[PDB]
């Protein structure tokens, strides 16, 4: 009947259903549905077999065990539907099916080209895709694909898994766009092939092998980092693992890739891979032994974690085993207390407590330095507590146990260990202001003002007025001596153990960037007013900046830049200067001379 009639019966019978209804009240096949949004109505076993429902909007609506069979679905939005159970067979579907339900659904011979989903995949569990035509994106897992009828495909947007077929008409025209778990899952021919069941292997690496037909050395020349990663994580594991073809393939490309990544992350902390990339990752270094020593930070955080994961374990403590031969490690591998602590020379691969000094380290300079620790320690390092144990390797020169007291640490880890140094570096900056804060003000309440005042780059506090004014004179006295530091303050300040073993240059650019903070406390946008800056703030920051001086004066470049300085925090020559300006005069000159330490101690919300 007519449009508005067969709709309002539809709607009605939903808002009055029973669930014992009749075929004459449910038969609404070779109807034309067309063009109508059936929204989230309960639609439970009804019949449409034959019908038409293209460009229909069925979100949120309740197919369940309905019978849609030769129906034609074409344009129309099918998200969150409950297709459970349902009849689908030799269906049209070219559609959004964003979470739509098909568990159970017989989807025998049906169609999918040009259908689409963003991020949750449609829903195929125990469903009959038995010569049905998938696109790349769709997950099998569970999928009921069918037994192999032919086992290769003539057509050539196709490519046969088990009974059912891989349509790629609708990819962008560019195969590599099927080829992204990272940032393309949803259009990932590699998810499709990979979320089949395991009956269906053999037909897996078939279809891998003509997958890679129609990839050309031009589609794989650039970096490609997303698409070559997921090659690596999805054709590196059983059942693709034990095939001549696909590992030949793969061989120049992920050699070609992990050189790259290797390379670029050296002396950084590395980052996580799956199984595929990882046991490439680790064949890289079996096929160059050079690379063990060249990228020695890599190659270590890549053992380590192939050393303890299921399945690679074995073949990773064997290249491991390999190293340990190798010339400027071997003397390490004989210290009483390496591995298992047995003159084998051999790590100790059954330790739960990841307290066995397995790990050995090799300088990134000529010096002949050497590490050896454990991984509880190293994994600590790379990402340290202020409880972390910084002193807890053994440390050699020349295969000679040294004692680690006579080294400069910050040194020893910025140029023979880098790895370390940022995680180093971080840690002791990161707590270092409130730390000054903790020293100088024992009012929790005024230290309170300054520590949050360090999260916002303007504060609508000020410390102007006269009381205001007469509290910093009483907490900052004992720590002035006119405009310098008092001696004893500068002992405690510069007395930090870890502070005390940074090299000079390093502590007069902390030091100046401290002076750099307290101008900046004083300013119009902070404590201070357009019109007046505490002049105690002042006293402070150049007290700081005249140690600086003394500590290492090159830091300030020419003296002519320092006496600028002291003159407008000190007011000499008549030089009347607000403190915003001086603030920047201050921290344009640290981000230009000292960048890395200017990031790392000047607070991130001021800069």
């Amino acid at each position: 009947l007519s449009k508005a009639e067969l709709t309002a019966d539809l709607i009605w019978l939903s808002a009055n259903r029973t669930g014992e209804e009749s075929a004459e009240e449910l038969n609404y096949s070779g109807c034309d549905l067309s063009g109508l949004s059936l929204v989230g109505l309960n639609l439970s076993s009804v019949n449409f077999s034959g019908a038409v429902l293209d460009d229909t909007d069925l979100r949120m609506s309740d197919l369940s065990q309905a019978v849609l069979e030769n129906c034609s679905f074409k344009n129309s939005i099918l998200n969150e539907c409950n297709f459970c159970y349902a009849n689908l067979s030799n269906c049209i579907i070219r559609a959004l099916f964003e979470n739509s339900n098909f568990s159970n659904s017989n989807l025998k011979n049906a169609s999918f080209k040009g259908s689409s989903y963003i991020q949750y995949p449609p829903i195929l569990n125990e469903a009959d895709l038995t010569g049905a035509i998938i696109i790349p994106g769709m997950v099998l897992s569970g999928a009921i694909l069918g037994d192999v009828k032919e086992l290769f495909s003539e057509k050539s947007n196709t490519i046969n898994l088990g009974g059912c077929y891989i349509d790629l008409s609708d990819i962008q025209e560019n195969i590599l766009s099927v080829l992204d778990n990272y940032t393309k899952s949803n259009k990932s021919i590699l998810l499709t092939m990979n979320t089949s069941d395991d009956k269906y292997n053999h037909d897996k690496v078939r279809a891998a092998e003509e997958l890679i037909k129609k990839i050309s050395l031009d589609e794989l020349a650039a970096f490609r980092p997303y698409v070559k990663m997921s090659l690596a994580d999805s054709f590196s594991i059983h059942p693709y693992l034990n095939n001549a073809n696909i590992q030949q393939w793969l061989e120049p490309i992920c050699d070609d890739f992990f050189d790259t990544i290797m390379s670029w992350f050296n002396n950084s902390i590395m980052m996580y891979m799956e199984n595929g990339s990882l046991l490439q990752a680790g064949m890289y270094f079996e096929r160059h032994p050079g690379a063990m020593v060249s990228y020695n930070s890599s190659f270590i955080q890549i053992v380590m974690n192939g050393s303890r994961r299921d399945g690679m374990q074995e073949r990773f403590r064997e290249l491991y085993e390999v190293y340990l031969k190798n010339e400027k490690v071997y003397p390490v591998t004989q210290q009483s207390d390496f591995g298992l602590c047995d003159g084998s020379g051999k790590p100790d691969w059954d330790d739960d407590s990841d307290l066995a000094y397995n790990w050995v380290l090799l300088s990134s300079q000529d010096d002949g330095m050497a590490m050896m620790c454990s991984l509880s320690h190293m994994v600590d390092m790379l990402s340290p507590n202020t409880s972390t144990n910084w002193m807890s390797f053994f440390l050699y020169k020349d295969g000679e146990v040294q004692n680690t007291f006579g080294y400069s640490l910050s040194n020893l880890f910025s140029e023979s260990f880098p790895i370390f140094s940022i995680p180093y570096h971080k840690a002791f900056s990161q707590n270092f202001v409130s730390g000054i804060l903790d020293i100088l003000i024992s009012d929790n309440e005024l230290k309170e003002r300054f520590i949050e005042a360090l999260n916002s780059n303007k504060s609508d506090y000020k410390m102007i007025a006269d009381d205001q004014q007469r509290k910093l004179a009483c907490v900052w006295n004992p720590f002035l001596d006119g405009w310098e530091l008092n001696a004893q303050h500068v002992d405690m300040i510069m007395g930090s153990h870890v502070l005390k073993d940074m090299p000079l240059r390093k502590q007069a650019e902390i030091l100046f960037c401290l002076g750099g903070v307290f101008c900046k406390y004083s300013s119009s946008d902070m404590f201070g007013t357009e019109y007046d800056s505490p002049e105690i703030l002042r006293r402070y920051a150049n007290g700081l900046i005249e140690q600086a001086y003394k500590t290492d004066p090159q830091v300030f470049g020419s003296v002519y830049y320092y006496n600028d300085i002291l003159d407008r925090l000190q007011g000499r020559n008549n030089v009347f200067t607000c403190t915003a300006v001086l603030t920047d005069m201050l921290t344009e000159h640290a981000k230009e001379s000292f960048p890395e330490i200017f990031s790392l101690y000047y607070p991130v919300a001021w800069r």
